[PDB]
C-alpha cells in the first residue's frame, strides 16, 4: 500500500526571483509486485505537463521510491494556486491524490523590533540579542542575523506561533560574546516576508 | 486501532496540588469489535489505578477509548517508565507503548524580562517579552501576572533546542500603551524542577 507525501517550496524560494520554487511529490512503500507509477499533476484543476520525474530508487526495505518535482511560478504561489499530485499504481484500488498551496488569508506586514539584552544578562559570559517579528500572515517567513554585512550563525529561530489576532509571531535569539556587545557594535535582524516592500526589511540594534 | 501515549502536563508535576494523569489513547476503534482492554505496567510491575473513560462517537464512524492513570509527582520526576497495553479481537498482538521523562541533568533556567522597542511606542499597544533559556528538560510552564492577578493576554512560544543542548523559549504579553506608561509592574512566572521551590519570577516596569 503506497503512500504519497507532498511538500511546499521553501519560504525564501518565492520571495525573490533569484531562486526557483519547487513542489516535490514523493511515493514510498511501492510494492515489488507492481512497481509502475504514473504522475498526474494539476494546478487549479487543469492538468500541467512540465513535471520532471526522476527514476525509481529501491530503498533498503525492498520498497521503491519515485519522486516527481514541478517548478512553480513565484507569483502563482503567492496568488494561492492549488497544486495537485495524482499517483496511480496497480496495487492501489483508487489513485492517491494530494493537494497543497499557500495558506489562505490576506497578507499582513510584519513588525520588526530589536530588543537590547536584559540588565541581568550583562554579568554572564554571553549576551542574548532578541528580534521580535509579529503580525505577519502567513507563517512562511525567514529571519537572519548579520553584522557589518557578515552573517551571524549562533542564532535559533522559534517556530511561528499563532497569535491571538489570527496572525503569527516568532522570536529569533542571537547569542554573542559579552566583549563584542560592549564595544558599541551594531547588529542587524534581517526579515524577508511577502508582505514587506521588496520582500525584505532589517533593523539595527546597538548599545 | 492506533495506540498513542502522552506525558503529564509540565505544570502538573511541579505542584503537589495537581494530578499528573498520564493518558493512553486508542483511536480507530473497531466498529463491530468491542471491549478494548487496558493494562498498565510501571517499570515492569503491573498497576491497576486506571480510569477508562467511556467512548465517544466520531464523524468518520471510528470511536475513541481513553484510559487515564494518575502517577506520583516524584515518580515521573525520577524517570519511572509507564507502559499501556491494549488488546482486542481485531488486534493479533498486544500492541504496547512506553513513555518516560527526558533523560539528562536538569539545568536552572534564566529568566529575563525585556521592554518593548522604542519603535513600538507609537502603536496602540506594547508587547512585553520574557526570555527563558538554558533549561532542561523541555517540560516547563510560563505564566504572566500583574499585581497579584493573572494577565492572560499572552502567547508562549514552544521550546527550542539551543546550541548547547539546553532549551529556550519566549512569552509575549500584550498590554495597552496607557498601562505601561503609568509604571505598572508586570511579573513573568516560570516553573521548572531545576528552580528552588519549582518557581521563580522577574518583574518589569517603566523606569
Ligand atoms: C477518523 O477520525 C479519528 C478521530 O478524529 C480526529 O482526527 C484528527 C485528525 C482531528 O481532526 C480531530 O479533530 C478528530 O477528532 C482519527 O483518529 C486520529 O488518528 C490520528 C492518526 O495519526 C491521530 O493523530 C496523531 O495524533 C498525535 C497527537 O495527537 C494529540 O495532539 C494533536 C495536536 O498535536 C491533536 O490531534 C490532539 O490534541 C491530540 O491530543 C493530545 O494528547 C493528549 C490527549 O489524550 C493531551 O495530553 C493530555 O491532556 C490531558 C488534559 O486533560 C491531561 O492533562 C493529560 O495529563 C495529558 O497527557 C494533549 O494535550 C493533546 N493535545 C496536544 C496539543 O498534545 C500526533 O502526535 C501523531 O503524529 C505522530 O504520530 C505518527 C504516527 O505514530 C508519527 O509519525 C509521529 O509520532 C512520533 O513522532 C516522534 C517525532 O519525534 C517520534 O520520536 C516518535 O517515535 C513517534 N511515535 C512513535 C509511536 O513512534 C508523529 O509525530 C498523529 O498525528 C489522532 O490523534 C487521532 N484522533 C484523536 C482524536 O486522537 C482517524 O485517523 C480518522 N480516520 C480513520 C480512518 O479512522
Ligand atoms: C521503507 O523505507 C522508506 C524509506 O525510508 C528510508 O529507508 C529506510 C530503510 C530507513 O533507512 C529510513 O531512515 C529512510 O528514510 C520509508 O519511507 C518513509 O515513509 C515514512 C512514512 O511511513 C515517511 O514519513 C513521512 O515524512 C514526512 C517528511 O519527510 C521529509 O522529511 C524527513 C525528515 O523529517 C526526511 O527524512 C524525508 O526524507 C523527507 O525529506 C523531505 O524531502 C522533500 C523532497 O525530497 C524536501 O522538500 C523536504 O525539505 C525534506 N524534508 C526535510 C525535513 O528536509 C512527514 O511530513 C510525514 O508526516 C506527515 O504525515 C503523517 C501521516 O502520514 C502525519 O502523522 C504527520 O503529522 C505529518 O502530517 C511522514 O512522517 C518518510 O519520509 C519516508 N522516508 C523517506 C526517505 O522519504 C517507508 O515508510 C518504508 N516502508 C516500510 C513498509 O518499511
Amino acid at each position: 500500500g503506497p503512500s504519497v507525501f507532498l511538500f511546499p517550496p521553501k519560504p525564501k524560494d518565492t520571495l525573490m526571483i533569484s531562486r526557483t520554487p519547487e513542489v516535490t511529490c514523493v511515493v514510498v512503500d511501492v510494492s515489488h509486485e507492481d512497481p509502475e507509477v504514473k504522475f498526474n499533476w494539476y494546478v487549479d484543476g487543469v492538468e500541467v505537463h512540465n513535471a520532471k520525474t526522476k527514476p525509481r530508487e529501491e530503498q533498503y526495505n525492498s520498497t521503491y521510491r519515485v519522486v516527481s518535482v514541478l517548478t512553480v511560478l513565484h507569483q502563482d504561489w503567492l496568488n494561492g494556486k492549488e497544486y495537485k499530485c495524482k499517483v496511480s499504481n496497480k496495487a492501489l484500488p483508487a489513485p492517491i491524490e494530494k493537494t497543497i498551496s499557500k495558506a489562505k488569508g490576506q497578507p499582513r506586514e510584519p513588525q520588526v523590533y530589536t530588543l537590547p539584552p536584559s540588565r541581568d544578562e550583562l554579568t554572564k559570559n554571553q549576551v542574548s540579542l532578541t528580534c521580535l517579528v509579529k503580525g505577519f500572515y502567513p507563517s512562511d517567513i525567514a529571519v537572519e542575523w548579520e553584522s557589518n554585512g557578515q552573517p551571524e550563525n549562533n542564532y535559533k529561530t522559534t517556530p511561528p506561533v499563532l497569535d491571538s489576532d489570527g496572525s503569527f509571531f516568532l522570536y529569533s535569539k542571537l547569542t554573542v560574546d559579552k566583549s563584542r556587545w560592549q564595544q558599541g557594535n551594531v547588529f542587524s535582524c534581517s526579515v524577508m516576508h511577502e508582505a514587506l516592500h521588496n520582500h525584505y526589511t532589517q533593523k539595527s540594534l546597538s548599545l
